[PDB]
């Protein structure tokens, strides 16, 4: 659920939508509908641009598409309003047709990316862009209809030209230009490990300094034939200064290609570090839950601070060990610091980690990061069992 670490993002939706509402109530509140639609596109297409800005305001990349959802969801219901209050299916005139061709666009690309999630995630990105022309018709409509209204010097026009400006940035960075100047960490991989049957170490060894902190993860660009060049998000799991470690597991077409097929000598590229799950931010007393590839942040924490300051208390669940990884790392760990617990649930013959009987230290924070369905039962157990307990996990999906 949202928090107050999402206020200042909230807060800026909300007068994002009253004072457009206060606006068009000023001068033309037979538009209040449609307007405050428009701005509700806008903003949806600023909360795609993955902006350091955005996750400071919203906290976290996963809230900031909830609200992207959210919002794009609200521009629909009210655009279809507008429609049935204002028209019929085709209009007779150019500029009600541009409406028509825009409302069309935005409900079949909103249909398509809510019900299509087994697409290739390519494909679904490249029918998602769409939303780009459906908004260029949209403005297009607006202004052959408003024509000398939102191009006079009044708050209407400022309001309706400012958002439609963010919008169309927003919309032409995040499709355009995005991915070719916003990786400016070029690196080469030095080395490749396969840890099991189906998890790869990666080592990068990068041509400038990248800073990140333990527990946060950076997007990927591989460059290598037969390769796709798409940015992925991987866990840092490793490495200081211009070395960098990534721990992938099989997924997928694109984590299977990175498994048989990388090679040492490929170009990578690499935008920055993103994410909220900062362990060295938190508590004295903590509480690590890990399960299979979830392992991934922990263990830079592990690579980064050889001598352990915190009472840790690391629950690790795999299925079988032929899926465990880390094992010897762990209890080299385990047995260099006294202060880090360890306990490896082998879920195939234990069972599932339950947490009704295990007791929490008083004033602790748990990080969490495994399967979603995982995390949310032990997070009903934990909470149950003492509410003042800080809770922080980490997704690995945006939908
Ligand atoms: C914050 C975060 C951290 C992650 N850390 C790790 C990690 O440390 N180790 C690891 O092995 N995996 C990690 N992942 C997951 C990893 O990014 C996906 O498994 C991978 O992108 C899927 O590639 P694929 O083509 O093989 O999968 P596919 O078979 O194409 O799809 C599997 C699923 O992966 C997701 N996915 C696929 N392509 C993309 C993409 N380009 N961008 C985003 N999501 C995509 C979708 O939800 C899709 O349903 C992380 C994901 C996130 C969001
Ligand atoms: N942060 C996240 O959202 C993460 C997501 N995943 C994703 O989950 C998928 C599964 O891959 P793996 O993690 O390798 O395997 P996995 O999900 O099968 O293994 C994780 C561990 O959690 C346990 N587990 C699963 N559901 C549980 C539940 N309801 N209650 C208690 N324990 C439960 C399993 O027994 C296993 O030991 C992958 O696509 C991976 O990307 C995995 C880890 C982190
Ligand atoms: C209806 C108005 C919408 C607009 C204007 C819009 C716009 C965008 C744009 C421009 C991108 C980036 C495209 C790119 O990287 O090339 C994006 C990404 C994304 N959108 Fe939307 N979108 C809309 C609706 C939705 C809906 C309905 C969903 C989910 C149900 C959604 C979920 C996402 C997600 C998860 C991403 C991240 C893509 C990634 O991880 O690479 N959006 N959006
Ligand atoms: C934001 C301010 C907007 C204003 C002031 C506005 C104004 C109007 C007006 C006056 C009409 C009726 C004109 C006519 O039917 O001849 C209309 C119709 C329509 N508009 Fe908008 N509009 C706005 C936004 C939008 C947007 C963003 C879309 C689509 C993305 C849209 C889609 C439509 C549709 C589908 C019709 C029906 C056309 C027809 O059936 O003839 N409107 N609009």
């Amino acid at each position: 659920e949202f928090s107050m670490k999402s206020v200042k993002g909230l807060l800026f939706i909300i007068a994002s939508f009253i004072l457009t509402l206060l606006t068009w109530m000023n001068t033309s509140p037979q538009f209040m509908i449609p307007g405050l639609a428009l701005t509700s596109l806008s903003l949806t297409f600023i909360l795609a641009t993955r902006l350091p800005l955005l996750e400071s305001w919203f906290h976290s990349l996963e809230k900031v598409y909830t609200v992207h959802k959210f919002t794009a969801f609200l521009s629909i219901i009210l655009l279809i309003f507008h429609n049935f209050s204002m028209g019929g299916l085709w209009g007779s005139r150019l500029a009600a047709q541009f409406g028509n061709l825009a409302i069309y666009i935005f409900a079949s690309i909103i249909l398509v990316a809510y019900l299509g999630k087994y697409i290739q995630y390519e494909a679904w990105r490249w029918i998602h862009r769409l939303v780009y022309l459906a908004y260029i018709l949209g403005l297009f409509h607006i202004y052959m209809i408003m024509g000398n209204r939102l191009l006079t010097f009044n708050l209407l026009s400022f309001l309706v030209g400012s958002y439609a400006l963010l919008g169309l940035l927003a919309g032409f960075y995040i499709i355009f230009l995005y991915q070719k100047i916003s990786f400016p960490y070029l690196g080469k991989i030095t080395h490749l490990k396969r840890l099991n049957h189906d998890t790869r170490e990666i080592q990068i060894h990068l041509s400038r300094p990248f800073n990140y902190q333990s527990g946060q993860f950076a997007f990927l660009k591989i460059f290598q034939e037969g390769f796709e060049s798409a940015p992925h998000p991987f866990s840092i799991s490793g490495g200081h200064g211009q070395t960098l470690y990534f721990t992938v597991k099989t997924s997928g077409d694109h984590t299977k290609n990175i498994y048989d097929n990388l090679q040492a000598g490929s170009k990578v590229t690499l935008d920055r570090a993103y994410g909220h799950m900062i362990i060295e931010e938190g508590r004295e007393n903590q509480v690590w839950i890990a399960g299979g590839i979830g392992i991934t942040p922990f263990i830079s924490y592990i690579r980064e601070h050889p001598i352990l300051d915190k009472q840790v208390h690391f629950y690790y669940s795999f299925r079988g060990d032929e899926n465990a990884v880390y094992l010897d790392l762990l209890r080299n760990y385990a047995q260099k610091n006294p202060n880090f617990e360890l306990h490896l649930i082998d879920s195939t013959k234990d069972g599932y980690l339950n947490f009704e009987q295990k007791e929490v230290p008083e004033h602790a924070t748990v990080y969490m990061c495994g399967p979603i369905s995982m995390m949310k039962a032990l997070a009903k157990q934990i909470k149950k069992q003492n509410p003042k307990t800080e809770l922080i996990y980490e997704g690995f999906k945006f939908k």
